[PDB]
Formats: structure tokens, C-alpha cells, sequence
């Protein structure tokens, strides 16, 4: 599955910002529009057993131009949230359901 980083229009926004996906789906983070963005996992809100840093950016890394990736495959099933440390005082954050 493919996740936008930035709306077409500069929303501060993963898109689609909540989805499900089964144990395994490579998820592909794209850089879209009006970075710099990046992606990382909130260790307070995902699956216990899951370690973020091993499916997070390094905080400071940011993509800044359209159409580079971050890409990670989710194996333990349950509720993680990610968000993007430039914006998630904005609101980029979002959910993903592993099932
Ligand atoms: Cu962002």
C-alpha cells in the first residue's frame, strides 16, 4: 500500500492517514508535497512485542523531494500509529491496522 506524505494541495497530512493492511504489506510512505517530511512509529501507541525504532526513520532524516520513499513491512498484528516529526504538532499522524 502506498501512503502520501503531504496532500496534493500542502495539507500537513498522511494519505490515507488511517488504513488496515495484513501482517506483511510492505507499507511505501512516498513524498509527496510540502516537505520536508518523514515517518516514524509512536512507541506509546503500537502492538506490545513491537520495537519502533526497527520500522521508524532516524528523527533527524527528512526527505525532502517528491517521490523518494520510506518503506517498512509490519508483521505483528494490531493498532500503530505513525507520524511525522516535523509535523505532528500539526496534526500528520496517523494509524494503521495490521490484521
Ligand atoms: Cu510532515
Amino acid at each position: 500500500v502506498d501512503v502520501l506524505l503531504g496532500a496534493d494541495d500542502g495539507s500537513l497530512a498522511f494519505v490515507p492517514s488511517e488504513f488496515s493492511v495484513p501482517a506483511g504489506e510492505k507499507i511505501v510512505f512516498k513524498n509527496n508535497a510540502g516537505f520536508p517530511h518523514n515517518v516514524l512509529f509512536d512507541e506509546d501507541a503500537v502492538p506490545s512485542g513491537v520495537d519502533v525504532s526497527k520500522i521508524s526513520m532516524s528523527e533527524e532524516d527528512l526527505l525532502n523531494a517528491k517521490g523518494e520513499t520510506f518503506e517498512v513491512a509490519l508483521s505483528d498484528k494490531g493498532e500503530y500509529t505513525f507520524y511525522c516529526s516535523p509535523h505532528q504538532g500539526a496534526g500528520m499522524v496517523g494509524k494503521v491496522i495490521v490484521n
